[PDB]
Parts: structure tokens; C-alpha cells; sequence
């Protein structure tokens, strides 16, 4: 759904700064640190991330239709 796939484009995007700026963070404690970053960005930056995302979406459905 659009709420997941914008956020897990966000994230694989910023993971490797966020751990670079919190160096020794576990697995756990990186999943809690990167909600809590989602959380406090604003409206319209997760909003682009959600376009990013829809266009992607988009994407692969025409090329699996090429594909099918």
C-alpha cells in the first residue's frame, strides 16, 4: 500500500546516513530511530515521498504489462 512504499523508499534512501550518524545502533533500535525521524518530518516531505513512490508503482506495472 502507498503509506509502506513511500516510507520504505525514504528509508532505503536515508539508511546509510542515518547509521553513519549513530554509529553501533542495533537493528531494533534503527527500525525505532527511523519511525521517530518518519514521524517528525513534515506533511508535504512524506507526501513527495508518496509521489516518488506512485510513480514508481506506475512504472513497473507498464513494464510488466510489456513483460506479460
Amino acid at each position: 500500500k502507498r503509506p509502506m512504499s513511500a516510507y520504505m523508499l525514504w528509508l532505503n534512501a536515508s539508511r546509510e546516513k542515518i547509521k553513519s550518524d549513530h554509529p553501533g545502533i542495533s537493528i531494533t533500535d534503527l527500525s525505532k530511530k527511523a519511525g521517530e525521524i518518519w514521524k517528525g518530518m513534515s506533511k508535504e516531505k512524506k507526501e513527495e515521498w508518496d509521489r516518488k513512490a506512485e510513480d514508481a508503482r506506475r512504472d513497473y506495472e507498464k513494464a510488466m504489462k510489456e513483460y506479460e
